[PDB]
């Protein structure tokens, strides 16, 4: 609901956070060489504008992108276009890769699917790298990067020896790790409906299946263009080193095709998971018509023996038949027997 | 219903209108520099030709393109081939862009959604730039340019420094824009289609859905073209200035790209929308289908059991067993009871 | 039914007529320049032989293809390849441009649709570009070419200025125009056929839209790859001169991409529109059941309490129970409300 | 049923029949020219040797092609490579196009449609076309190329005077033209399918569409390669003379994209033919629910009146009620008309 | 069930078996000449090294991956890439080809579907083709390629002439062979689900449908990309020798073209497959309605009969009436008579 997508009637250069999260703010800066580490927590603009022309691979990463002052003081600064600032504040946009003589754009999705409910929230994270230094804007706390904060200050790999473009590779993978981690919710949640609806179906679970299906269109409403985002990537590279930047890059473009492939695997999956649901429910119907269809053949016929004899008339033979109420009994008994009999036979006729 | 696109019959040079709206008409000029602003609604066509060699950028505004004498006149001094100004004329075409050494056509699609009510109006909007003059050919009065206009006339933006050509921009970026604001009204109506068909359905919802899809189709018909249409003009703009023009056709490009990926996203799930509500009636069927059986199984033996006693003999064993009455009533519990105890069982047997 | 296309065991310089059409057979011949205007109707092969080297544009029509002698003359004096001549008496091929250094031959096809009926007939409509020469080959009496001739005959238009290879484009025009009056006849039969299929559906609407659809895309497999048949002719022309031919072929090629477009969206629309029937039977049955349900339910158990005191005994309460009747006409009436007051509930549980 | 393409475990220059018919086997050979004629059948594998080297076009004939022994001993004579040898010997393969040096290999598939059954044989068909000579290998004896005989036995055609190469265009051709009286025998099957899911459907039935759709899809598997077989011919042809055998494989090059967008035609055609059958049992069924349920709501209520009055009280009204029995009877007439008022009402409510 | 592919939070360079087999390790190695044959199987990872140098072809066999420190000591001292490594280690990810100067590798995996139960595991095969030297890396004991052992343990074909590279082919077209041993597996069940569809189906069936689907996707998840896996190697082969190891490739990028079609081949029948399911159910269920109504329609108005002569009242007819009893028994006849009349109708009225 709401978060609608509009800023209309607006120039080009209008700076507009759009996005839901307007609640915190914070920079953080984590400059780095292969012999010292330093990092530090400020919300001063001005701290982290001389780290520009730093030679050490620096990563900056500011969180709360709703303040436009900063953002268009940092891209001053940097001399970075009104245009790709724009699309920064614009939450909601299609992930992508804009090479530039200074700089490379690139705008990438974090996800996080709730447990006990069904929900797809995404926050979308944009970077830019330029000279040694590699931006980072986020909307709200938290992310995917722990690991690479740690394993550049635990020292912990190569990240640490090559420059910011190999972060910037870091940063990717990191994200496009986390995407293995959703799948595997999903699949959880695929599964669980699976079960229900191939046994035990009931109530809410065809709502289940429809709030599946379209979570996941729109998750591959994102991936999918993710794989042409680093597809670019890989064979363009025009300021990054080759020696270094371009294979690692392959692994990371092999992921996101089985990602992707991962993704329109489970569509086909949750498309003709919904005949399934429609087909048992028609046999349970079918099994419910022969049910009651059984019954009402082996009763009303007999049930319409009992009104004849219930009728009553001047004239009644049964007083001159002996014995006829038992072999009234007797004679629908056989009626009864044949019936089934008849039954259990070949339906489909 | 009517709307008929014909024109059989005809020579290629032949000018007619073929639209819904002939009604009302009007020619309006914004013309522009850096220091000056100036503007006047007239509805003479002679006064509109000087300006075609005015080296200031001027907009021209021509409202009611139902008169042909109008068009011509107009396509004659500024030496518009009569093929672009027969397909001005003509309100039912795929949207497209040609180019000429003199100038740049291009054929846009606006549309308005109704609320309380499903339907989708389309008036086509013709545009051709040439030289400092860029005109615009609608049907009836009213526009998404009115901002534009604003931009202009307060002077906002970059729109009053740069030239006819970035105005170019501003007009399409202005229309592109619009359908975002489309997909939403839309993306509403779905939201509420989706929640009757999941939750209390009815009569006429299947209508509603027929409506949506045929309607949705149609908008893609035009949207998905629109994106070669803006994908020409991006990797071209031979007489456009690439220093400026092309860096903002990009995020427009990007535009329709993420609008069309909207569009497709949207059928995909209005096609199993219908199953859903399928799959909830028959699910609705199989539980009435449950009640209707678990009566009839209680009742039609023991109403057969009652048929029994109430048919009348010669002999009737009942007189001569002592409680018959109360056991009678009594037997017929277990029975109820038993069948009961056989339900609520594992179904789909 | 019937019209089996075979012609097996035999040489490809085969000369065999195998359509429906051999009743009749006509001949006529349109030359004109500038300055004259000519026309007659003989059944003389001889007689438009001379006019092959003529250099004003000829426009040579001849009906009853059915005649092998005609079509042969003919080809052996312009020197057509057999097997072009091969493909001309082959009603059954689909339509295609097949270049030649001395000629152009193009295979197109007629349509009309019948009213109060559903069937699509189709004539097969072969041309030849030679010289200042245009053949044309077809079948029965009839054409769309008639306000072609008139344009000619009234000297209305540039048609009588252009060369024959400005005339090939005002015949194919005139056909691919002629498209659209077709789909504007099926786009009303489809808006029968929803109405039909959204309110008051009855037997044999399942067959009309199976005939409709099977109809449409036989239609497309016509019109799709003659989207193909006009994209070679844009982009190649090498006998027609590029300063004319060109530019208007285009306008052509943009008329078969909107009819290919809207054929393909009526596809969409008439693959759905056999699922909302479906999914308004089932609506229907559902309403049924509801209905029958809800009376079997207030009525059996009511029914079996009748049978109950309608059974004779020895012993009955009744009569020692005063106003026994009534009381049992009286619960009955409070077994009835609550079923209903049970009834209206929330369904689907 | 059987026919397990296997071959596992085995080195890629075994040579193995995995065919059905190893029964019966025969070589034939049809040498020819502008002048004579000649033809024999023999069992010895010496003879067909030395027209190796014949400068006239000769035509050799394979038949039961189980013995490995031949074709190990012709493929060594004219220097065939083993692989291609052992892709001959494997039925089971995908019809395709192997360019080469020295010749030219063919893989290509026969079919027979059988009549008051639903079954589609295939037996594969492979040539190689070097120097003057052209052969053919066979299964199993009859085929297609009975006419190709004739025109040469009775010098009938261009088929003598042009060499093996425009033989390999007739024996092509004349099996490609084949495909289309199999089309035809799967257009009647289709056409009777079609009436028995629209009218008077029954038991089988389905199962007839499912083996229809599952033979046409397999029909498909071989006839869409078998589109590039002959792509791959039209746009390559290195030994084949350019002025001759070039404007021939188009015209076949025709044919078989008209036949696979027959099939294709079909494939969507019979897709949507299952859910016309479920249509119409839905709406069968709909109105068996109608004819139910009007019955048992103007009879339920009025049986339940009657047992009111048909179970035994100390007190009945009725006694004192004059004519009560006429009225009670009537007064249930009224009940009887007003539902039938009632129905033929808007359904779908 | 598990098997969660993470390894989230890990530098590139990371080595993690990801695999479910880590319970037995073995190392083979084959060395072999046109003269010679050596095997042995080994647990040391150090006599395996100097083989590198060997001229003669050696395939070396690597069971037991999980085992890190052999794969990274094996790799280090080859020379080969840690994301190489770290890819083998991996046992979920998509077969590839990533050629390098020094190396080829490929990424392949290996299949067994289970008898009597519906269930497909995978175990991914990587193999390194470098110098004359060619590595094999498995999970678990077993493979496809003991017959490979045995041409070149019993010197059976060219492959003990050929090099490595030749090895390389029989490896692959050994495993690539196995495929068609899966689908017929694969195609023996589709034929037993497809008789349990079309004929008796019951309870289960629609499970095993489900299983079958999702399997057969999953299937062509790993056989769709393995296509490009060896158009890879047939168009590039830059260490390969052209003269020998180009045209055997082919033979095997064939078949995975046939094994691809085989495969999507299924998926259209497995789809509609369910339609075919729940076309039967409904048409069960239209039998049963069938029966039950025309039942409930001849004793319903009977049984109505018999409750009319049931009730008792002050005034009967039936004493004036001579012999009504029989009569009303005589009068219900034609109505049960004319009823059944009546029906053997038209149905879908
Ligand atoms: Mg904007
Ligand atoms: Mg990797
Ligand atoms: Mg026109
Ligand atoms: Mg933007
Ligand atoms: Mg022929
Ligand atoms: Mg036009
Ligand atoms: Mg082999
Ligand atoms: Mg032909
Ligand atoms: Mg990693
Ligand atoms: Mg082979
Ligand atoms: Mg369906
Ligand atoms: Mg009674
Ligand atoms: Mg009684």
């Amino acid at each position: 609901e709401k978060r609608l997508s509009a800023k209309k009637g607006l120039p080009p250069g209008t700076l507009v956070y759009t996005g839901k999260y307007r609640e915190d703010f914070e920079i953080e800066v984590m400059n780095y060489s292969i012999e010292e580490f330093r990092e530090f927590k400020t919300t001063d603009v001005e701290s982290v504008l001389p780290f520009r022309d730093s030679s050490t691979p620096t990563w900056i990463n500011i969180t709360g992108i709703h303040r436009t002052d900063v953002v268009q003081r940092v891209g001053e600064f940097f001399g970075i276009h009104p245009l790709v600032l724009e699309d920064i504040l614009n939450v909601h946009q299609r992930p992508k890769v804009e090479f530039f003589e200074n700089y490379v754009f690139i705008v990438l999705k974090m996800f996080t699917y709730d447990k006990n409910l069904h929900e797809l929230e995404s926050e979308q994270v944009s970077l830019i790298l330029t000279k040694n230094c590699v931006l980072m804007f986020q909307e709200k706390i938290g992310d995917v990067f722990d690991p690479v904060r740690e394993r550049i200050r635990y020292n912990r790999g190569i990240i640490r020896k090559k420059r910011a473009d190999y972060l910037l590779y870091s940063l990717i993978d990191a994200l496009v790790d986390d995407y293995f981690v959703l799948l595997e919710k999903i699949d959880d949640e695929i599964d669980v409906l699976e079960e229900e609806v191939l046994e035990r179906p009931e109530k809410e679970t065809v709502q289940r299946t429809h709030q599946l299906k379209r979570n996941l269109v729109e998750l591959r409403k994102t991936i999918w263009p993710l794989r042409e985002v680093l597809s670019s990537l890989y064979r363009d590279v025009p300021p990054l080193i080759e020696k270094e930047t371009v294979p690692y890059f392959r692994d990371v473009y092999d992921h996101t095709i089985q990602i992707a492939d991962t993704v329109e695997t489970f569509r086909d999956i949750v498309s003709g998971l919904l005949d399934v649901y429609l087909s048992s429910v028609s046999n349970k119907t079918n099994e419910v018509m022969k049910v009651l269809t059984i019954i009402a053949t082996i009763f009303m016929p007999l049930t319409f023996i009992a009104g004849i004899y219930g009728m009553n008339f001047e004239y009644m033979p049964e007083l001159r038949w002996k014995w006829g109420y038992p072999v009234v009994l007797a004679v629908m008994g056989v009626i009864a027997v044949i019936m089934v009999v008849y039954f259990k036979k070949k339906k489909w006729l």
